[PDB]
């Protein structure tokens, strides 16, 4: 293995609905990260709100926490920070998916104002609770790695500007799929996979695995679609984001037939990623390339594993 | 301990959750298979060439992988027996249905507990070869030979006796389990391990077994669609076309749907096994679980790379 020994492997085969070819693990610092997440949940969502109730269900963990599983490759000190930072983004998602698109985009621009290299969390005392919590965690994530902080801030601003900026329905997979990689947060998550390992890829290194990265991004968000369809199908939204409804429209099929199609699409993207990795590895590969491969496979395989059994996608209104 | 475990994750198109192995007796079995291919098919025929292509094996032989759990003496017997059935399939698929059924009936005349192979030297080369190996297979296990013959007669009577097109999966899937030979192959998974299941033991895992049978034949459909879609037949058997007709989609969409159906059947089977294992389970039940998973996993592994299914340009 090319990444530090910070995780224990999970036996996915013991879970009947876990279908991924990729491995799953769980961080050795799981308890400590769960504590940080429950604390930030208290502060970044208000009592009595829907987003507070969803945050609690999201960290009801019969098989493990989503972050300690999916980001198990991260150094423990970094894992607590990136988990709480993405957790604030996930609370924001639950808040803004329920808003009309225009109001939602204002809220994204509001939260984006926290994204400063010189962020002072006190200057957001009269803001909403997500601004307050994000500024505090972001402050720490800058201070832990100031060399990477500009890139992280650029990544976070690009996310809030683009992940939810299209309002329509989609009618073809070939247009939905590129957008859903952004919408599902993969460019943020995969950034933090590298950041949590205190490593980067060069421009040339990234370009050499970019098609692989896109296939994995496809697997990650479409697998969430597959598992979150039941809870999403009756959600009241002006912009459903789920491959099942896209395929229903593109091919004029029932929900059930479209969900079978989606699962096949996912499995073929897992195979495409595996082919693309095989081709890359016919040329010499740096240690950094090898550890991105290993960690992103644990991210995608762990995500499948956690989604398979997460109360979030089964316990709803 | 008659097999080595394969690393399926190294094959990008291998998607099954189930394991794959290969027999320690692979070379012996392949020699016997090449031997029977010369005897049970005629030089320069279509079916001879398809049999040679079937055993080109960059990753291993169909039989040494899927039936890797069998004692090596039985493996060479059941592999050559099924192989004659496979040649027979290649021959009869391309015949009109009535002619095919007559050929199935002619072949079944060999299936008797007291077969005398010399009684068939004037018959066609598949009757000849099947009688020879059937004799040996009866004799290696006379106690099991009645059930074996019953199963083989049931197979030739029901695997290809429907002639129409299928327009719903609800009907296609139970028929495809038989049409793909799964009741023959799964019997030889038990026979090859010199064991059996009692009627109640089988009753307790029957839904599991149906789910695995669905996986097996539908996985073949997925990987063999590319060649079968242009084959001249009056009775195509492939879930892709069934789904195209039932849901009115393109072939590409139906193939995606079929892959999804397969993976959900693999999950269903794992759910059913987990349920069964909440009650006490005999050694035999545990043996079948482990060997049938190697069969289904190995079959996905072999199909995913077999030259048999390749199409070019
Ligand atoms: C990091 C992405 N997200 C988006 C809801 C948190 C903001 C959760 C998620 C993870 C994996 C797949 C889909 C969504
Ligand atoms: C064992 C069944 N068969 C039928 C062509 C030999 C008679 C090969 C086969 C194996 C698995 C799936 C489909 C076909
Ligand atoms: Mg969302
Ligand atoms: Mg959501
Ligand atoms: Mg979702
Ligand atoms: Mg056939
Ligand atoms: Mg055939
Ligand atoms: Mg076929």
């Amino acid at each position: 293995s090319a990444i530090p020994s910070v995780f224990e492997t999970l036996q996915g085969y013991k879970v009947p609905v876990f279908f991924s070819r990729y491995p799953a693990g769980i961080s050795i610092a799981a308890q400590e990260v769960e504590d940080a997440l429950r604390k930030i949940d208290e502060e970044a969502s208000e009592e009595g709100t829907r987003e507070r109730r969803r945050a609690l269900i999201r960290h009801t963990n019969p098989y493990g926490d989503p972050f300690t599983i999916c980001h198990c490759s991260a150094f423990p000190d970094r894992l607590a920070l990136l988990s709480c930072l993405v957790e604030v983004m996930w609370i924001h998602d639950d808040v803004t998916e329920e808003m009309d698109h225009i109001s939602a985009c204002r809220e994204h621009d509001e939260l984006a104002k926290v994204l400063q290299l010189d962020i002072d969390p006190s200057k957001f005392e009269s803001g909403n609770v997500r601004q307050k919590s994000l500024a505090v965690v972001l402050r720490k994530a800058i201070d832990i790695d100031p060399k990477q902080a500009p890139a992280m801030i650029e990544m976070l601003r690009h996310y809030l500007a683009t992940f939810d900026n299209i309002g329509g329905d989609f009618t073809r997979m070939e247009e939905y799929m590129p957008y859903r990689i952004a919408n599902c947060g993969y460019w943020m998550s995969s950034y933090f996979i590298r950041w949590g390992m205190d490593m980067t890829l060069s421009e040339e290194e990234y370009a050499s695995i970019e098609q692989f990265d896109i296939a994995m991004g496809n697997v990650l968000g479409l697998t969430n679609d597959y598992f979150s369809w039941n809870i999403e199908k009756d959600q009241e939204t002006d912009r459903m984001r789920n491959g099942v409804v896209v395929l229903m429209k593109e091919h004029h099929t029932t929900a059930d037939a479209a969900k079978m199609m989606l699962l096949g699409v996912i499995v073929e993207q897992e195979s495409l990623a595996a082919k693309l990795k095989e081709e890359r590895l016919k040329k010499p590969a740096s240690k950094e390339i090898l550890q991105y491969f290993e960690a992103i496979e644990l991210y995608v395989g762990g995500s499948c594993y956690w989604h398979s059994t997460a109360p979030r996608y089964q316990v709803f209104e």
